Protein backbone atom coordinates (compact mmCIF):
# COMPACT_ATOMS: atom_id res chain seq x y z
CA UNK A 1 0.00 0.00 0.00
CA UNK A 2 2.14 2.89 -1.29
CA UNK A 3 2.44 5.80 -3.84
CA UNK A 4 4.49 3.98 -6.53
CA UNK A 5 2.33 0.84 -6.51
CA UNK A 6 -0.89 2.85 -6.42
CA UNK A 7 0.07 4.57 -9.68
CA UNK A 8 0.75 1.20 -11.35
CA UNK A 9 -2.57 -0.28 -10.16
CA UNK A 10 -4.32 2.74 -11.65
CA UNK A 11 -2.56 2.26 -14.99
CA UNK A 12 -3.66 -1.39 -14.74
CA UNK A 13 -7.27 -0.44 -14.07
CA UNK A 14 -7.11 2.08 -16.89
CA UNK A 15 -5.87 -0.44 -19.45
CA UNK A 16 -8.36 -3.10 -18.28
CA UNK A 17 -11.15 -0.55 -18.68
CA UNK A 18 -10.08 0.42 -22.22
CA UNK A 19 -9.51 -3.17 -23.27
CA UNK A 20 -13.09 -4.05 -22.27
CA UNK A 21 -14.33 -1.02 -24.20
CA UNK A 22 -12.33 -1.96 -27.32
CA UNK A 23 -12.65 -5.75 -27.65
CA UNK A 24 -16.22 -7.03 -27.78
CA UNK A 25 -15.20 -10.69 -27.36
CA UNK A 26 -13.21 -11.02 -24.11
CA UNK A 27 -11.54 -14.17 -22.78
CA UNK A 28 -14.01 -14.22 -19.88
CA UNK A 29 -16.94 -14.54 -22.29
CA UNK A 30 -15.05 -16.86 -24.64
CA UNK A 31 -14.29 -19.25 -21.77
CA UNK A 32 -17.92 -19.25 -20.66
CA UNK A 33 -19.05 -20.16 -24.18
CA UNK A 34 -16.39 -22.88 -24.47
CA UNK A 35 -16.92 -24.56 -21.13
CA UNK A 36 -20.72 -24.55 -20.77
CA UNK A 37 -21.58 -21.60 -18.51
CA UNK A 38 -25.19 -20.38 -18.23
CA UNK A 39 -24.03 -16.77 -18.66
CA UNK A 40 -23.48 -17.54 -22.36
CA UNK A 41 -25.14 -19.57 -25.11
CA UNK A 42 -23.99 -22.62 -27.02
CA UNK A 43 -22.07 -22.26 -30.29
CA UNK A 44 -23.02 -24.11 -33.44
CA UNK A 45 -20.20 -26.41 -34.44
CA UNK A 46 -18.61 -26.69 -37.86
CA UNK A 47 -16.51 -29.81 -38.31
CA UNK A 48 -17.16 -30.69 -41.92
CA UNK A 49 -18.66 -29.60 -45.23
CA UNK A 50 -22.27 -30.14 -44.29
CA UNK A 51 -22.10 -28.58 -40.85
CA UNK A 52 -20.31 -25.73 -42.64
CA UNK A 53 -22.99 -25.05 -45.27
CA UNK A 54 -25.52 -25.73 -42.51
CA UNK A 55 -24.25 -23.12 -40.07
CA UNK A 56 -23.80 -20.75 -43.00
CA UNK A 57 -27.08 -19.00 -42.12
CA UNK A 58 -27.05 -17.92 -38.46
CA UNK A 59 -23.24 -17.77 -38.48
CA UNK A 60 -16.74 -19.90 -54.28
CA UNK A 61 -14.52 -22.72 -52.95
CA UNK A 62 -14.66 -23.60 -49.25
CA UNK A 63 -11.02 -23.12 -48.27
CA UNK A 64 -11.12 -19.71 -49.96
CA UNK A 65 -14.40 -18.58 -48.40
CA UNK A 66 -12.98 -19.44 -44.98
CA UNK A 67 -9.74 -17.62 -45.77
CA UNK A 68 -11.71 -14.62 -46.97
CA UNK A 69 -13.91 -14.66 -43.86
CA UNK A 70 -10.79 -14.65 -41.73
CA UNK A 71 -9.20 -11.79 -43.70
CA UNK A 72 -12.20 -9.64 -42.87
CA UNK A 73 -12.09 -10.60 -39.22
CA UNK A 74 -8.39 -9.75 -39.02
CA UNK A 75 -9.18 -6.31 -40.44
CA UNK A 76 -11.80 -5.66 -37.77
CA UNK A 77 -9.26 -6.85 -35.23
CA UNK A 78 -6.67 -4.36 -36.45
CA UNK A 79 -9.25 -1.59 -36.11
CA UNK A 80 -9.98 -2.72 -32.54
CA UNK A 81 -6.34 -2.87 -31.50
CA UNK A 82 -5.86 0.50 -33.13
CA UNK A 83 -8.58 1.97 -30.94
CA UNK A 84 -7.11 0.22 -27.89
CA UNK A 85 -3.59 1.53 -28.69
CA UNK A 86 -4.85 5.14 -28.57
CA UNK A 87 -5.79 4.68 -24.95
CA UNK A 88 -2.30 3.61 -23.85
CA UNK A 89 -1.07 6.74 -22.09
CA UNK A 90 1.59 8.51 -24.15
CA UNK A 91 0.89 6.56 -27.32
CA UNK A 92 -0.92 9.33 -29.23
CA UNK A 93 1.70 11.82 -28.10
CA UNK A 94 4.37 10.01 -30.09
CA UNK A 95 5.63 10.95 -33.53
CA UNK A 96 2.96 9.93 -36.02
CA UNK A 97 5.30 7.81 -38.15
CA UNK A 98 6.24 5.82 -35.06
CA UNK A 99 2.58 5.27 -33.99
CA UNK A 100 2.04 3.85 -37.43
CA UNK A 101 5.20 1.73 -37.19
CA UNK A 102 4.31 0.39 -33.75
CA UNK A 103 0.88 -0.61 -35.08
CA UNK A 104 2.28 -2.21 -38.22
CA UNK A 105 4.42 -4.78 -36.36
CA UNK A 106 2.30 -4.90 -33.23
CA UNK A 107 -1.06 -5.94 -34.64
CA UNK A 108 -0.19 -9.49 -35.77
CA UNK A 109 1.48 -10.46 -32.49
CA UNK A 110 -1.61 -9.17 -30.65
CA UNK A 111 -4.12 -10.78 -33.00
CA UNK A 112 -2.57 -14.18 -32.25
CA UNK A 113 -2.26 -13.52 -28.51
CA UNK A 114 -5.97 -12.80 -28.30
CA UNK A 115 -7.04 -15.49 -30.78
CA UNK A 116 -5.64 -17.87 -28.15
CA UNK A 117 -8.48 -16.65 -25.95
CA UNK A 118 -10.97 -18.05 -28.45
CA UNK A 119 -9.19 -21.41 -28.73
CA UNK A 120 -9.01 -24.77 -27.02
CA UNK A 121 -7.02 -27.79 -28.17
CA UNK A 122 -10.04 -28.85 -30.27
CA UNK A 123 -11.10 -25.64 -32.06
CA UNK A 124 -11.78 -21.93 -32.22
CA UNK A 125 -14.72 -19.63 -31.60
CA UNK A 126 -15.90 -17.75 -34.68
CA UNK A 127 -18.57 -15.25 -35.63
CA UNK A 128 -18.34 -13.44 -32.29
CA UNK A 129 -18.65 -16.68 -30.33
CA UNK A 130 -21.78 -17.89 -32.15
CA UNK A 131 -19.79 -20.56 -33.96
CA UNK A 132 -16.97 -23.04 -33.35
CA UNK A 133 -14.79 -24.45 -36.05
CA UNK A 134 -12.83 -27.56 -35.16
CA UNK A 135 -9.06 -27.71 -35.44
CA UNK A 136 -9.42 -30.92 -37.51
CA UNK A 137 -11.70 -29.38 -40.12
CA UNK A 138 -9.32 -26.42 -40.50
CA UNK A 139 -6.30 -28.71 -40.79
CA UNK A 140 -8.23 -30.56 -43.51
CA UNK A 141 -8.58 -27.59 -45.79
CA UNK A 142 -6.84 -28.09 -49.14
CA UNK A 143 -3.23 -26.99 -49.49
CA UNK A 144 -2.02 -24.63 -48.52
CA UNK A 145 -5.04 -23.34 -46.57
CA UNK A 146 -4.92 -26.29 -44.18
CA UNK A 147 -1.57 -25.04 -42.89
CA UNK A 148 -2.62 -21.62 -41.59
CA UNK A 149 -4.19 -22.57 -38.26
CA UNK A 150 -2.14 -25.40 -36.72
CA UNK A 151 0.75 -23.19 -35.56
CA UNK A 152 -1.76 -20.91 -33.85
CA UNK A 153 -3.42 -23.88 -32.15
CA UNK A 154 -0.01 -25.09 -30.96
CA UNK A 155 0.72 -21.63 -29.58
CA UNK A 156 -2.67 -21.23 -27.93
CA UNK A 157 -2.50 -24.61 -26.17
CA UNK A 158 0.81 -23.59 -24.60
CA UNK A 159 -0.10 -19.90 -24.08
CA UNK A 160 -3.44 -20.85 -22.53
CA UNK A 161 -1.51 -22.95 -20.03
CA UNK A 162 -0.45 -19.67 -18.38
CA UNK A 163 -4.06 -19.08 -17.30
CA UNK A 164 -4.05 -15.33 -17.90
CA UNK A 165 -7.28 -13.36 -17.52
CA UNK A 166 -8.39 -10.29 -19.47
CA UNK A 167 -6.88 -7.92 -16.94
CA UNK A 168 -3.43 -9.46 -17.42
CA UNK A 169 -3.76 -9.42 -21.23
CA UNK A 170 -4.83 -5.78 -21.31
CA UNK A 171 -1.38 -4.90 -20.00
CA UNK A 172 0.55 -7.53 -21.92
CA UNK A 173 -0.73 -6.38 -25.30
CA UNK A 174 0.10 -2.78 -24.29
CA UNK A 175 3.70 -3.93 -23.70
CA UNK A 176 3.67 -5.57 -27.11
CA UNK A 177 2.56 -2.40 -28.86
CA UNK A 178 5.21 -0.21 -27.25
CA UNK A 179 8.18 -2.21 -28.52
CA UNK A 180 11.11 0.14 -29.03
CA UNK A 181 12.87 -2.52 -31.08
CA UNK A 182 10.65 -2.07 -34.13
CA UNK A 183 12.35 -1.54 -37.53
CA UNK A 184 12.48 2.09 -38.63
CA UNK A 185 11.53 3.74 -35.36
CA UNK A 186 12.45 7.44 -35.51
CA UNK A 187 12.57 8.11 -31.76
CA UNK A 188 12.98 4.94 -29.77
CA UNK A 189 13.52 6.52 -26.35
CA UNK A 190 10.03 7.83 -25.37
CA UNK A 191 8.65 4.45 -26.50
CA UNK A 192 10.97 2.58 -24.09
CA UNK A 193 9.93 4.87 -21.26
CA UNK A 194 6.29 4.04 -21.81
CA UNK A 195 7.08 0.33 -22.14
CA UNK A 196 9.12 0.36 -18.94
CA UNK A 197 6.09 1.77 -17.16
CA UNK A 198 3.90 -0.89 -18.74
CA UNK A 199 6.36 -3.68 -17.77
CA UNK A 200 6.33 -2.31 -14.28
CA UNK A 201 2.52 -2.45 -14.32
CA UNK A 202 2.42 -6.03 -15.67
CA UNK A 203 4.98 -7.22 -13.13
CA UNK A 204 2.85 -5.91 -10.28
CA UNK A 205 -0.39 -7.15 -11.91
CA UNK A 206 0.90 -10.69 -12.43
CA UNK A 207 2.11 -10.88 -8.81
CA UNK A 208 -1.10 -9.65 -7.20
CA UNK A 209 -3.37 -11.64 -9.51
CA UNK A 210 -1.26 -14.86 -9.58
CA UNK A 211 0.60 -14.75 -6.28
CA UNK A 212 1.28 -18.50 -6.47
CA UNK A 213 2.51 -18.58 -10.04
CA UNK A 214 6.30 -18.39 -9.98
CA UNK A 215 8.15 -16.29 -12.56
CA UNK A 216 4.94 -15.98 -14.56
CA UNK A 217 6.22 -12.52 -15.59
CA UNK A 218 9.39 -14.05 -17.01
CA UNK A 219 7.43 -16.95 -18.52
CA UNK A 220 4.91 -14.61 -20.16
CA UNK A 221 7.70 -12.45 -21.68
CA UNK A 222 9.37 -15.56 -23.16
CA UNK A 223 6.23 -16.15 -25.25
CA UNK A 224 7.20 -13.29 -27.59
CA UNK A 225 9.57 -15.72 -29.24
CA UNK A 226 6.67 -17.95 -30.21
CA UNK A 227 4.65 -14.97 -31.47
CA UNK A 228 7.41 -13.67 -33.75
CA UNK A 229 7.78 -17.18 -35.19
CA UNK A 230 4.12 -17.74 -36.05
CA UNK A 231 4.04 -14.23 -37.60
CA UNK A 232 6.96 -14.98 -39.93
CA UNK A 233 5.49 -18.39 -40.76
CA UNK A 234 2.19 -16.71 -41.52
CA UNK A 235 3.64 -14.21 -44.02
CA UNK A 236 5.56 -16.95 -45.81
CA UNK A 237 2.31 -18.83 -46.26
CA UNK A 238 0.92 -15.62 -47.68
CA UNK A 239 3.76 -15.33 -50.21
CA UNK A 240 2.92 -18.84 -51.37
CA UNK A 241 -0.76 -17.93 -51.81
CA UNK A 242 0.08 -14.81 -53.83
CA UNK A 243 2.04 -16.93 -56.29
CA UNK A 244 -0.51 -19.71 -56.66
CA UNK A 245 -3.95 -18.12 -56.33
CA UNK A 246 -3.41 -15.04 -58.51
CA UNK A 247 -7.18 -14.56 -58.53
CA UNK A 248 -7.53 -14.15 -54.78
CA UNK A 249 -7.13 -10.74 -53.26
CA UNK A 250 -5.51 -9.72 -49.99
CA UNK A 251 -7.17 -6.79 -48.19
CA UNK A 252 -4.95 -3.69 -48.70
CA UNK A 253 -4.88 -2.74 -45.02
CA UNK A 254 -3.37 -6.23 -44.61
CA UNK A 255 -1.06 -5.76 -47.61
CA UNK A 256 0.53 -2.72 -45.94
CA UNK A 257 0.78 -4.37 -42.54
CA UNK A 258 2.30 -7.47 -44.22
CA UNK A 259 4.98 -5.65 -46.31
CA UNK A 260 8.60 -5.51 -45.07
CA UNK A 261 7.78 -7.77 -42.13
Amino acid sequence: LNPESADLRALAKHLYDSYIKSFPLTKAKARAILTGKTTDKSPFVIYDMNSLMMGEDKIKEVAIRIFQGCQFRSVEAVQEITEYAKSIPGFVNLDLNDQVTLLKYGVHEIIYTMLASLMNKDGVLISEGQGFMTREFLKSLRKPFGDFMEPKFEFAVKFNALELDDSDLAIFIAVIILSGDRPGLLNVKPIEDIQDNLLQALELQLKLNHPESSQLFAKLLQKMTDLRQIVTEHVQLLQVIKKTETDMSLHPLLQEIYKDL
